[PDB]
């Protein structure tokens, strides 16, 4: 019922965090996202929203997260609204990204993004999937490292 | 049923975190809290518990969170006990508060509070609301900034 | 039903975090864990998996967490699979451990572990309990303090 849908939608955010933090950009994205996927990270990158093939998104994530020794996404505070086979989710996110020493040198090594997801999900034949991801940053620390 | 109540009570903590972190002290508190509201932040401020009108609480939050460039509340680990139209919730909280550079100068800029909420909720005609908030700190970093 | 089981299993992780962070190693472990308990912290300590009496585990936790002024475990992203009276849970964890000043001196004072739990639970006559805990670290900061 509705509570099973809610619980499955919340769990998708655990799997979403696992994509990045386990660096598993091949199988897991198919279990988490629709194809194509709408993405909006403009609040952090200045790149406007786009709708992209899932394999492109995965390849892009693999390339960018390859810059980090590790990451940790702590996603909390899910506010889920369901209407049959669609849902919206607002959540908190705290995302830590550590640069290797070879890049960070004697300086800061951790890029922090805090803020919110305002995402959409759809109920597919293979279960709920996140069809749109939008990240709004409230604060960043060491954002220059995302460039460095 | 009971599981819908639990899920709605947990979601209230997402909305609670949103009050502070989106700095929305006017509408959201009515959706999250009863009027009046009992508050106990004594473990952090030394001010004893009080029961206050909700508009006072909102105005006070607006004034105090106005000192921060941003905040992030990560609330996790909800332990919810429900008895008809009342509930208790114990949870973990990690609350980050960043001071603007104009105030922090060359020193630390982030006030960290970790610890627990031990809160009460009531089922109102318009849904669950948090009727009592109690924060017990296990640790703080840079607490002097909450004064500065 | 299944959703009550899921919610109870997720709540166990709140109580698990409370063992360490409230430093309550006597009563709470009986409410959270089976006796005996399988533990695997090898990814952090190099000690291989073992199955130990619960009172030994509690005594060991009391001794080790006695080194810290405070800790905070933020457990998020639960992915729960249930099969009757057994479950597996994968989750994110961010665990902070602060050393007292008397030990940290003028140096770093916070040991950070980020990574994952990959745990098992069993439905006992007194409710769900965590029967196996496995922590896999993705990153640590100041791990030398866990020794110091």
């Amino acid at each position: 019922d509705a509570e099973t849908d809610r619980a499955e939608i919340i769990e998708l955010f655990g799997r979403y965090a696992d994509i990045a933090d386990l660096k598993e950009f091949t199988d897991l994205p198919r279990r988490v996202h629709t194809d194509p996927l709408t993405i909006d990270f403009e609040s952090v990158t200045g790149m406007p929203p786009m709708t992209v093939p899932l394999s492109d998104y995965g390849a892009a994530l693999r390339a960018s997260f390859g810059a980090f020794s590790a990451t940790h996404h702590a996603i909390t505070g899910h506010v889920v609204t369901i209407d049959s086979d669609r849902a919206t989710i607002h959540a908190h996110v705290r995302a830590e990204h550590w640069l290797p020493a070879e890049v960070a040198g004697d300086g800061p090594d951790r890029w922090l993004v805090v803020g919110f997801y305002d995402n959409e999900a759809v109920r597919t034949a293979d279960g709920w999937r996140l069809s749109s991801v939008k990240l709004t940053a409230s604060y960043q620390e060491n954002a220059h490292l995302a460039r460095a």
